[PDB]
């Protein structure tokens, strides 16, 4: 808390995602939190740490945080909600991504 600071704020939200089973999904939010918030990342409350198997996790200081999904499959289905977490306090935001179940797809 304190004074002289900025509580965060989604000036740029995620929205609802789709995609084929197997295919890559890239999406990413701008906060304008002060001082930035400490952008995290957690998939249906499972947090997610940068550069994993599937899970790549770029944070520009300048306030906007990606997170790209290499294989996106029906384990991965689910809501990538991102959290604005900072010494303002925290918000939360859906990262809502649905998949598409492909019968074709010989990796499934």
């Amino acid at each position: 808390g304190g004074s002289n600071a900025t509580a965060p704020f989604f000036e740029m939200k995620l929205k609802h995602y789709k995609i084929f089973e197997g295919m890559p999904v890239t999406f990413t939010c701008r906060v304008a939190g002060n001082p930035k918030p400490k952008i995290y990342w957690f998939k249906d409350g499972k947090q997610i740490s940068p550069k994993s198997d599937h899970y790549t996790i770029q944070r520009d200081l300048d306030g906007t945080c990606s997170l790209h999904t290499t294989a996106s499959t029906l384990d991965d289905d689910g809501n990538y909600t991102i959290m604005a977490a900072n010494p303002q306090g925290r918000v939360s935001c859906t990262g809502r991504l649905m998949v598409q179940a492909v019968n074709q797809r010989g990796r499934s």
